[PDB]
């Protein structure tokens, strides 16, 4: 019985006992992963919490793919924040497959990190990253919907839009169905509701309009046509790293798997929410650090 | 002396326009969303030689759950308390009417920020030209044909025609101008988070002096060049410590090309239109828009009637429109 935790809200998976898992949002081992005023303050309280209820035998997924012991992160706290792609990279590499693109989408992000030979080959930073196109500032939730774009087809024009912050990508996840009202989670950029209608009206704001000057389903053609924009984002960004790296396999997690799938229709998906359920595909990195701690003990 | 008061959301504008032609601009903090007190006592100060006013109110606050009613009335109130039936309302429609006028259609007083620049720039400068104004948040293209202004009547109708861009000298989040940059050689992805604003790149690229940079900064830090490089370089996930103040500048760099051209674009298809090659700008980003409308010929607001003007040019306007007409029959 060993818990994948990964504090950012929080997701535990149960793992072992002959593959027993399950997950939950807020034992002999435990992986702890850190995807979340000096930083060094909030890691140590991480760190002192997690041996109240789970003693030493803690392994820190650090900001590599490298497991370090407890008090080897209270020594150097400058490895305990980690990103949330490097340990399901990891796991990836060892027990899905060897030479593919791993692509997780956020509610921020959009990684794409090339994997070669078993051996995980994204740059280090997020500077290096955003240099190779590893790194997408596209989330299924949070990116303010000019930053795909600061003209759009609107009845057949191209017509600039507000730089204001109005509608955010949650607005256009929901209109088109790809995420439920329940999973619009982050705040709304007008702090209204999050159904339809409400996030038609944040979206006609980009405009300058409002639903009496423009219908709904003008307003909806709006959040159409920017997931179109946002679709050829993930794609050609994939297709850069899949051109320099030769692969053709991507496997895709995350919130944003429905976007993901409606991107990456030319390449051979493998979908994490379908290989291993809903709930793995939100929250693979604390899996992912489950799976891979077990393997690592095992290798006594 | 004639007095042109342009009453903004959160500030007023007022110019003062003397008889030989000396001019001085005034600027007041005065929120339209609460009493008008302190507009009522400034315009006080005027009310015993000055009978000669041209009053135009731009306050656009989108939503400030206030009527437009109660708006209107407050300003035209206090204004009417200092010089009661001597005051000449510039309307929505760029026409003069009466204070009682503007009480009673309420509803046609507030005007666009452009809408009095471009008449005056009709009447005053070129009959027929583009008038291209970039304040802090906006570029106004508005095409002047034959003495009239004829730009599209409603925001989204100039956002589908070329009239009217989202990008400010200060306050444009700096990847609306694009979501990628070359950087060192590269097309690199940038970030979305609210980092770094246009303020910082006219810093940076000195088109703007830092006492200009009066929107708060990202992170609430100084609004010197320093500062300035290291919100930039937050932009691409970055800081000075991994990149260099050379890198940082050339991230800004390449940004002010993809805004020039921004702005050279739109601007390029009013003139197609309209066979214009004359361009009359003003507002704070006017050195902005003189390099990226180089190849125009340009007419700046600043260079013939000073800084202050240019950075103030609705008050300004209403009171030469005001001036005109009274002219008309001296």
């Amino acid at each position: 019985m060993i818990l994948g935790i990964d504090i950012g809200n929080t997701k535990i998976t149960e793992l072992h006992e002959n593959g027993e898992f399950k997950v939950h949002h807020l034992v002999s081992h435990v992986a702890l992963v850190t995807t979340a005023e000096t930083k060094k303050e909030g890691v140590d309280n991480i760190l002192n919490a997690a041996e109240s209820a789970f003693g030493s035998n803690i392994s820190v997924f650090d900001s590599n793919g490298n497991f370090i012991s407890l008090e080897s992160a209270k020594t150097n706290n400058m490895k305990v924040s980690a990103s949330n792609w490097c340990g399901t990279a990891k796991w990836v590499s060892k027990n899905i497959e060897e030479n593919c693109i791993l692509v997780d989408m956020g509610s921020t992000t959009t990684d794409i990190i090339p994997i070669v030979e078993g051996k995980v080959v994204a740059e280090k930073t997020d500077l290096e990253r955003l240099m190779n196109h590893e790194l997408l500032y596209v989330g299924t939730l949070r990116t303010p919907i000019s930053h795909l774009g600061n003209t759009i087809s609107f009845k057949g024009v191209d017509t600039n839009v507000s730089s204001e912050y109005f509608a955010i990508t949650a607005d256009i996840s929901v209109v088109l169905e790809k995420v439920t009202t329940e999973e619009y989670t982050c705040d709304t950029p007008d702090g209204k509701g999050t159904d339809k209608r409400s996030s038609l009206v944040r979206i006609s704001k980009v405009l300058c309009s409002d639903l009496d000057q423009i219908s709904e389903i003008d307003a909806e053609n709006i959040a159409k046509n920017y997931y179109e924009l946002w679709k050829e984002l993930i794609l050609e960004n994939v297709e850069n790293v899949a051109e320099k790296y030769g692969s053709k396999k991507v496997v895709i997690t995350g919130l944003g798997e429905n976007i993901l799938k409606d991107a990456l229709a030319d390449f051979e998906v493998i979908s994490v929410a379908e290989r291993y359920g809903k709930d793995v595909s939100l929250a693979t990195p604390s899996f992912a650090v489950a799976e891979l701690l077990k393997n690592e003990l095992l290798e006594h």
